């Protein structure tokens, strides 16, 4: 009866630096990935009495399901 501690918690949410343009939109962003406008802002508060184009970059919620027509594994490039 050999017992060890095996379950491991895998992320379900990250985070993605995007170079943040002058000539991009916060619409454009959105859709860009998969994602609204507002999302985005509330996830990193970027709402300023300013043009969000204050800061140099944004980064964007990942939002993957577990369900994939295949699965690589543990493997790592």
């Amino acid at each position: 009866g050999s017992s060890g501690s095996s379950g491991c918690s895998p992320v379900r949410e990250r985070r993605l630096e995007h170079q943040l343009e002058p000539g991009d939109t916060l619409a454009g962003l959105a859709l860009k990935y998969g994602v609204t406008m507002e999302q985005i802002k509330r996830a990193n508060r970027l709402y300023t009495n300013d043009s969000i184009f204050l800061k140099k970059t944004l980064y964007i919620p990942i939002l993957t399901e577990p369900r994939d027509l295949f699965n690589s594994g543990p493997s790592s490039g």
